[PDB]
């Protein structure tokens, strides 16, 4: 029903315990990302909506799965 | 018995959620920091070692704990 970006095979492998695990971004906002809580063993999850702090905006890049300066995020609304 | 310096009252008061909440210096080591892990909800933790970056240091200092140049940082040697 809600908008739902955790992938069971990450949400099984990972069990979201990880700096970077299960994280993803949120469409609708560039100054959150969403976060997957493991709900079962089979890879179902809770998205939880998750603010970065002050100033920073959502790095979706390989390595990084952080909160960022706007220059360096992966936020869609650029220049 | 072994080394803990998680407080419990700030476990308590921040559920370690905030970026600077639960972070104490490592005892052995200027390149690594301890960061308290909640246990339960009423404020047992656990301390797990985190790395710094490679070439920066634990930085203690009030408004900073975070890792950063070794001529900012806390580190007694
Ligand atoms: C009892 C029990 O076990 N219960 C289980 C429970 O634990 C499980 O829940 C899971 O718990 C774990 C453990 O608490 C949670 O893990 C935490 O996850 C968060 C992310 O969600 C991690 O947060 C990241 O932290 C790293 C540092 O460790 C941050 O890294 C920093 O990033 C900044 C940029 O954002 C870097 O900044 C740059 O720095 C350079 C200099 O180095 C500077 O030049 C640049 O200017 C600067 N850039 C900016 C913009 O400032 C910085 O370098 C870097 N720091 C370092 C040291 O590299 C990163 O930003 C954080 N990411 C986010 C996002 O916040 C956190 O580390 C991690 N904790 C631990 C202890 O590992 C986990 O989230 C949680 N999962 C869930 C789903 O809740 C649950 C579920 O499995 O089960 C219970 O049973
Ligand atoms: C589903 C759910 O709810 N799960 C819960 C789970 O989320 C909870 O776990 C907690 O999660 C939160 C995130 O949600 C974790 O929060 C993160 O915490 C880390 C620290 O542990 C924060 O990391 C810092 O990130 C900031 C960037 O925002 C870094 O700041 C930069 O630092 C550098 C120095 O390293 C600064 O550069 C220096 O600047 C000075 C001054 O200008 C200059 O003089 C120096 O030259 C310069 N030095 C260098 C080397 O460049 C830089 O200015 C600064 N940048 C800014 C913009 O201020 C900082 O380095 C990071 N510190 C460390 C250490 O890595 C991170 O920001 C924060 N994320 C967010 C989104 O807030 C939290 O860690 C995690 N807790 C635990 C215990 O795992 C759990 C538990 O509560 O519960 C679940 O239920
Ligand atoms: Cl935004
Ligand atoms: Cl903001």
């Amino acid at each position: 029903q809600p908008y739902n970006p955790c992938k069971p095979q990450e949400v099984i492998d990972t069990k979201c315990m990880g700096p970077k695990d299960c994280l993803y971004p949120n469409p609708d906002s560039c100054t959150t990302y969403i976060q997957c809580v493991p709900l079962d063993e089979v890879g179902n999850a809770k998205p939880v909506v998750k603010p970065c702090p002050k100033g920073l905006q959502w790095n979706d890049n390989v390595g990084k799965k952080w909160c960022d300066y706007p220059n360096l995020s992966t936020c869609p609304v650029k220049t």
